[PDB]
């Protein structure tokens, strides 16, 4: 139950192999994350910070609860 | 003449305000380039390996020459 990774499509896009397992392909920990709570121009800070789109919202454990992408912008 | 930086559409796509210069908001040099002559396996290489979808083209005296980009593959 803890988060080990996260893979998107930059990560898939020139696997031609489709039968891989995700621990190969994925980016794997740390990420960068926010707690939970966070607001909306927070995570759109920390997006246009990082050069990312996608943020993983975990608890005080380090557990995953919720994501954000920029999709929801 | 020298190249300075590059200036993508994550590095846009968050600017309100059109009217600001490159400087503000591009990416700074170094860069991950390449020397002139690079075959297309290792173009696709490096992208695959530092997860960017443009790679500049320098020469031996480390100015611009040309550009790859994730589009043409
Ligand atoms: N929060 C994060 N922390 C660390 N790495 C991340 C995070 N979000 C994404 N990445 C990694 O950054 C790279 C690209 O990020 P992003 O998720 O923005 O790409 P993408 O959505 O696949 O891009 P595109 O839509 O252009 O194909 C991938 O290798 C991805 O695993
Ligand atoms: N060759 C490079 N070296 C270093 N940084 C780069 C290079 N090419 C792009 N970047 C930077 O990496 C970030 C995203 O890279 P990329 O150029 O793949 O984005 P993009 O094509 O705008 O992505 P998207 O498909 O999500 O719109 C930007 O901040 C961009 O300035
Ligand atoms: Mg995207
Ligand atoms: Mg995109
Ligand atoms: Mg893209």
């Amino acid at each position: 139950g803890e988060l080990v990774g996260i893979i998107t499509n930059r990560d898939m896009r020139f696997e031609v192999d489709q039968s891989k397992p995700v621990s190969e392909v994925m980016t794997k920990a740390p990420l960068i994350t926010a707690k939970e709570g966070v607001s909306a121009e927070a995570a759109l800070g920390l997006l246009r910070r990082h050069k990312i789109e996608k943020l993983p919202i975990v608890d005080g454990h380090g557990k995953l609860t919720g994501l954000i992408t920029v999709k929801d912008f």
